[PDB]
RNA sequence: GAAAGCGAGUCCGAAUAGGGCGGCAUUAGUACGUCGGGCUAGACUCGAAACCAGGUGAGCUAAGCAUGACCAGGUUGAAA
């Protein structure tokens, strides 16, 4: 698969398409624009 | 972490002690080569008594079977 994880740490908007993501992963990104996308 | 799986966290547990991990002040590898050593191969070299497989042997020897050969001379003296 490819799961997201949270280590890197700058801040900025960016939408990521994982097929898998953490919880503060997601809670991250969009928290500094960008959106998370998994598969439906 | 047994695993689902969760994630810089995670397994114990019903939350608070710990184990393993990240951060630790720091810190990368990987491909090819020479080499040290490891492993698996006969495995530094030489040596066994033995075990297993297929065949060669009764022209020696142990016996069988068919067909032939041989036993001076003397002694004794059974039945009838």
């Amino acid at each position: 698969p490819v799961k997201l994880l949270a280590s890197g740490e700058i801040s900025r908007a960016v939408t990521v398409h994982v097929d898998a993501a953490s919880a503060a992963a997601i809670k991250a990104v969009e928290a500094a624009g960008g959106r998370v996308v998994l598969p439906e």
